[PDB]
């Protein structure tokens, strides 16, 4: 019941902003740059010492997210590079010791909270800076192939204490936190290796309603999962072909995390953006399969969401002002996907998402005499659903009649169907 | 055997041009105008007297059609209004007696034959001009409610001699004809009322290989149908939700006849055209369901294919030049329609028609291990069909990786999959 | 004087087309694909077996080239992968044994020569197919790291027979060849390893006027260049900061070879194309430094120059139609590069290439009293070169006055200045 209760807002809200920001925004080629260029800590220091986000305005970020129709955010407090954007009492490697001279995470949390957005923190359990985190031979440590680190003396338990402490700070010093998005478990760096059981007990004594993703280890699909296996699953850079279900076939909460371009952190030459049309359609696809979408922005080193990112969000937002009822509080319908688009549903309201006008009337299989009313969501206008003369040979189908050659909305034209009961 | 042999070219070719043209291009408000405005013959004579197409160049027409990827054409030799565009020996109400002084059908037939298109003739079995065709009480004769025409002299046998005679002329005086498209039976005006059996015996005596539509009455869906039931079915202003089959579920040749705007004949104020994207996706749909598409143009009173119609056809043609292998000679795959578009197939070539890029790799159900090569049809380029890292939880899918945020072709990006065996 | 005489056409003509085509158009991610993916010959065979360009029309290629203002071409007869596009008697790995069954180089040579363009052949002295070319341990051979190839029996002399044979075929079987573009020498695979002296002596017995590039090894900048050092230098994917000179500071003939996108071979997802404006400016820059530009196209597997390449070439051509006098037969002026653009020169015609209108009148340092007439090259109109009232304090300058805020031509507005003798 507690599990079911704390996840309600999340399932209802459907659409979030991911935010990846850090020192990596200066090299501006990806958050993994220490790893793929094997950059030791001394060489990353020039980014630490020059990080000065003079145009950082998270109230403008939050207004952008809200206007986009997003209901929650998740921001990187510390990525794999170990740099804390928050004012930790446990390290010096944090934004308050850069020219930023401030807690960037407090500004984020206050701005998003004040717009009515739920406040999420991302926290990398990987740490390429902490000297006790394993390095020589690790799958992706920057110094994984540097023999100067082989058999260097380490106590992983100190890293864990550090990590457990930082999580405590995040859940004590920033008000109410709706999501903790850990990242990620791999090979033997999974489960109890993090003291995950203990981590999660501590978390639920501090903020019992917080939602955790499924990256600490374990198996969220098990009927009786471990305590750290997560409240929701997190497919990445794809939309599952089917909603994610557990081993009994029960729907699990899930959220697809998706980049706007191809990159999480700011990438100075990646302008290969998704269109607002694809963003809308992906959100609708996630909802149509009982899931959420977490759409990422990577702000530049000056602390700006890139203009192309904002242009996309503004148009998505225009669509959501008209069509949001078919997203918020909605889920999958018990019908196969139709030829012409997708369905989402909320009680006795079945939303037909017309992605492809086709030619002539639109055929909704299995719904003849199950629909009491049909209305265009965007304007509340009646849609004619009488079988036209040229379609009388197809009585298993309901027909929607659109008298224009093109749809009124090319992103997605939504028809609200009120089902008989 | 005879039935299968003669339809082969038609099933192969898939894509043709309907041409509605005649006196009704002057009132320019639809070919039913006499009917719906109850115009007597004397009032419509003004169109007969002023019909003089200054710019009728059926060689231009044929080049536009060929360029569009159309393989065949069907032109109106006489419509419901009874005006004949060919030089009939059986009436004076023909194009050679207008100021045009030409046999427009001869010109059409020659010009299209010259470009290598198959030549089809449409003949209205309804006639609102012939004195022996039923008028008073008719479902749609112009004079149906004019009681001054109740009890007018009538020998319907003379209309049948006229009709059977004109079809004999079309099939003797104009070389090899590939399609005869009759239109249409209604109420008691059906089947043997037309002497359909003697008509078709006459037709097959003269040109045994001609294809006939299914509007003479009859039931083409019957296990052994009437001899006049037709070679192909003719759904209209809709693309059937499923391919047309007979009672046993055997697939029938069929063809969807579709307007470019809302009108068959030229409508001077109808600029609500389908886009080239829509046309390409309509044809693909038809082929995916074992069917043809016959797309209409309605020339204006001067003999011109309207410029908006030529614009559409020009772009359709650019697509067909790159992608016609996925159309010509193809039909249905034995696979459900996939989420992202549609399949068409030819031997071991399965064509994936990507109509929505979605987000992430494109998931093809049931095809892992079943595909040997994948290539973009438009340029011959190799496509990567390796399961990406973020998709390993879905082993019953084949994944197509597209490295750009948008498809190369927004109409329809086609992927030629070479199947194993 | 042999050397000077045969290079004059090259220096005069300035602008050429590079064409990279072969089996690598299919995998469509660069001609180095065997090397960067360590592909063995057996897995590349799928491309040999499916190579059948449906739309290879080198007459169309040549018209495109001619209309761009290009005067010569150079085409890959055989790239690093060893596949020959010409009907060699010395190998079976050639285009007449693919489904194409064509000598692609013969058609190229005939098409270009008929349009009046000089005909160039590019030939890779590197060969990743020939069994005697060094593989294990080679800098870039596909099997360079494959243990199976270590210490297998090889005789490099057989590769030199093959290669010298193939060069003799190119120079005997295809008429007059104006350019031979060899590629490339590296580490120990340089100079007399190729038997380059014998190669060049043979070349010059067969076609004494052929121009050769500088990639067989040795030093074209030397005072005493080897016989195989070349007639022209070949900087790549940049425009050198100053014209190429030898050790005595004498100008050498040079050509910058430049891709239209980022790739030589066809790349199916690289649309990052240079604009016509950059193409013009780069040609101008090359000429302004006494060099040539060789601009590359990478045709697709069907043998089409990509649409986007053709768009750039046609807009370049339109500029060359008006302004080509400032390119052909032109070279460097003895002046520093001006603030507003660049100079080219031909006899007493000094062409000022206005790349940047600035604000107000344009200052040409050092030319006050040295210019008789000024004309706009495109329309032959006069240009006012009187010192304006607001510019009398600057008498070491000639001023060009443009009465409009913007230039007539944004690519480059060329003023022809006739010099006082
Ligand atoms: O092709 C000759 C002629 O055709 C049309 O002329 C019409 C005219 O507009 C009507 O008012 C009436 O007189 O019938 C004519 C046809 O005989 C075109 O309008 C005209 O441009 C053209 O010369
Ligand atoms: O199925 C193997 C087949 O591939 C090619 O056939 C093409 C044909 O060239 C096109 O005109 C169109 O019909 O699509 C076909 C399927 O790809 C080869 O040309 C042919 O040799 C081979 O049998
Ligand atoms: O020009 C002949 C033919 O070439 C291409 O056919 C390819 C086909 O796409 C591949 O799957 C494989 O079968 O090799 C064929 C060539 O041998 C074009 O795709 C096709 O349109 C064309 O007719
Ligand atoms: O979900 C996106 C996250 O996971 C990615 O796979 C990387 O670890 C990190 O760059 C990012 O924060
Ligand atoms: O196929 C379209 C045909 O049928 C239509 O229903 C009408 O009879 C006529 O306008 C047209 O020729
Ligand atoms: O000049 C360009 C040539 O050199 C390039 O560096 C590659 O070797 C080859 O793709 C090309 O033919
Ligand atoms: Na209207
Ligand atoms: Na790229």
């Amino acid at each position: 019941t507690a599990r079911e209760q704390r996840i309600q807002w999340f399932n209802h809200d459907r659409f979030g902003m991911f935010i990846h920001w850090g020192l990596y925004a200066i090299p501006a080629r990806g958050e993994w740059v220490r790893s793929f260029e094997r950059i030791p800590v001394e060489d990353y220091e020039k980014y630490f010492n020059s990080f000065n986000p003079v145009n950082y305005d998270p109230k403008a970020w939050a207004k952008a997210a809200k206007a986009a129709g997003m209901k929650y955010a998740v921001m990187t407090t510390k990525h794999h590079d170990g740099f804390c954007l928050f004012d930790s009492a446990l390290t010096d490697y944090k934004a308050t010791n850069t020219p930023a001279g401030r807690d960037l995470i407090r500004e984020y949390a206050d701005a998003f909270r004040a717009e009515g957005l739920k406040v999420g923190f991302y926290y990398s359990i990987i740490d390429w800076h902490h000297p006790d985190y394993p390095a020589y031979g690790d799958r992706q440590h920057p110094m994984r192939d540097n023999a100067e680190f082989k058999d260097r003396p380490q106590d992983f338990n100190r890293y864990l204490d550090y990590m457990h402490g930082q999580v405590k700070e995040l859940l004590t010093n920033y008000g109410t936190i709706d999501v903790l998005w850990f990242d990620f478990s791999y090979e033997d760096m999974t489960g109890e290796k993090w003291k995950a059981t203990e981590l999660v007990k501590m978390i639920r004594e501090l903020q019992p309603n917080v939602l955790i993703d499924n990256r600490l280890g374990g198996n969220i699909k098990a009927r009786e999962p471990e305590i750290y296996a997560g409240d929701f699953a997190s497919p990445e850079q794809l939309l599952p072909p089917h909603g994610i279900v557990n081993e009994d076939g029960k729907p699990l909460p899930w959220e697809a995390c998706i980049t706007l371009n191809h990159h999480w952190g700011y990438h100075a030459h990646d302008r290969d953006y998704k269109t607002p049309k694809q963003v809308v359609r992906g959100l609708v696809e996630c909802v149509s399969k009982n899931g959420n979408m977490l759409l990422n922005v990577g702000p530049n080193a000056k602390g700006e969401i890139p203009q192309l990112s904002l242009d996309v969000l503004g148009e998505v937002g225009a669509w959501m002002r008209a069509n949001g009822d078919s997203i918020y509080g909605c889920g999958a319908a018990a019908l196969s996907k139709p030829e012409w688009g997708r369905y989402t549903q909320k009680g006795n309201k079945l939303y037909a998402h017309i992605l492809d006008r086709g030619i002539g009337p639109i055929a909704l299989q299995g719904l003849n005499g199950r629909v009491k009313e049909a209305r265009l969501l965007a304007d509340g206008a009646e849609v004619n659903i009488q079988t036209p003369w040229n379609a009388v040979d197809y009585p298993d189908y309901l027909f929607v009649n659109i008298p224009t050659a093109q749809l009124p909305d090319d992103f997605n034209t939504v028809i609200e169907l009120t089902l008989e009961d």
